[PDB]
């Protein structure tokens, strides 16, 4: 399946890809203001996800770090990436299927869109200003908006033992993007697209 990462911000981004325990593609790239990049993603990848990490400084080796999203210091990601976070979330070729989500459950740095460039499905968009609104104690000193699970650590923020409830702060990433998970049991917002369906992220769609 073909992704095209697009960056619309004003800013570079550092587009990453990854299932968690090897790279997509790979893995990432750096995308200045207006770039594209295309990655391809193998069919059945399942529990793939794409962010965007700013404010990033690698050597010609292509270690280093970045201020969100970094992933153990690599340019070319391997594993997921340091919250906060936007998360575009996906399962590809699922019993017949591609399931397409947006997460703010590791927090938000950068307002994102996730579309299918191939019929059959509606996109999904997270570009509210997150991090201009972001209550004080979640504010990431690093850059970004902190979920609440990161900040205090707590079994019902965490959703350890799977039963927890929308909180204070849950409540305002909701209200920001209804279109994204704000915690671990919200109601979903996932999509079910075609299997083998194709796609476009785009950091900053309404920059």
């Amino acid at each position: 399946a073909t992704f095209e990462i697009v960056n619309r911000c004003s800013y570079t981004v550092w587009a990453a890809a990854s299932k968690g325990n090897a790279a997509l593609d790979a893995g990432g790239r750096q995308l200045n203001s207006g770039e594209s990049w295309t990655i391809n993603v193998e069919p059945g990848t399942n529990g793939g996800k794409i962010w965007a990490r700013t404010d990033c400084y690698f050597d010609d080796s292509g270690s280093g770090i970045c201020k969100t999203g970094d992933c153990g210091g690599l340019l070319r990601c391997k594993r997921f990436g340091r919250p906060p976070t936007t998360l575009a979330e996906f399962s590809l070729n699922q019993y017949g299927k591609d399931y397409i989500d947006i997460s703010n459950i590791k927090g938000f740095n950068v307002p994102m869109d996730f579309s299918p460039t191939t019929r059959g499905c509606r996109g999904v968009r997270c570009a509210a200003d997150i991090v201009g609104q972001c209550p004080a104690k979640l504010k990431a000193p690093g850059g970004g908006c902190n979920d609440a699970c990161t900040v205090f650590q707590t079994s019902e923020y965490c959703c350890t033992t799977g039963k927890c409830g929308p909180t204070e702060y849950s409540r305002f990433f909701k209200r920001l993007c209804p279109d994204a998970f704000s915690y671990v049991l919200d109601k979903p917002t996932t999509v079910t697209c075609p299997g083998s369906s194709n796609y476009r992220v785009t950091f900053c769609p309404t920059a």
